[PDB]
């Protein structure tokens, strides 16, 4: 696809609609997480000992932010320059993944679990441009982010 200007500007104008929400979009990022993969929640030290996802939990709602800011980073910088750039902060986050006993076939239950979250926050704008262009920034971002926990392990 590339990313056109007109790819970007879909990304951009997507994201900030996602943001408009987090105790919500966030809250339905982990329960899509848990529908694709149950076993999931042992992982999460906001989540054991618990039975369900806390919905109003400090913890688990600035955790989850992190994770969407950085894919639309990510199409942002692929429009503009063409790639997705590897920093201090991609790194720490390869090593966290591997403390909490993260493994690269947990990325496609997390993808999903974007994919469906933006077309469940964009709705009847959703273009086959624009699940082109989500993709295309998720993906390039994983590679990046796959290629740091190899290196924390
Ligand atoms: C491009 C995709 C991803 C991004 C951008 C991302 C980002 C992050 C960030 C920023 C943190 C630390 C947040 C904090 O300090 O508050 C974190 C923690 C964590 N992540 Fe991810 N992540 C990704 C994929 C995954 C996957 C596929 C899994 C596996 C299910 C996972 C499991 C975890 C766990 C267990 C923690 C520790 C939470 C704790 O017990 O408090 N992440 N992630």
């Amino acid at each position: 696809g590339a990313l056109t200007e007109s790819q970007a500007a879909l990304v951009k104008s997507s994201w900030e609609e996602f943001n408009a929400n987090i105790p919500k979009h966030t809250h339905r990022f982990f329960i899509l997480v848990l529908e694709i993969a149950p076993a999931a929640k042992d992982l999460f030290s906001f989540l054991k000992g618990t039975s369900e996802v806390p919905q109003n939990n400090p913890e688990l709602q600035a955790h989850a932010g992190k994770v969407f800011k950085l894919v639309y980073e990510a199409a942002i910088q692929l429009e503009v320059t063409g790639v997705v750039v590897t920093d201090a902060t991609l790194k720490n986050l390869g090593s966290v993944h591997v403390s909490k006993g993260v493994a690269d076939a947990h990325f496609p239950v997390v993808k999903e679990a974007i994919l469906k979250t933006i077309k469940e926050v964009v709705g009847a704008k959703w273009s086959e441009e624009l699940n082109s262009a989500w993709t295309i920034a998720y993906d390039e971002l994983a590679i990046v982010i796959k290629k740091e926990m190899d290196d924390a392990a």
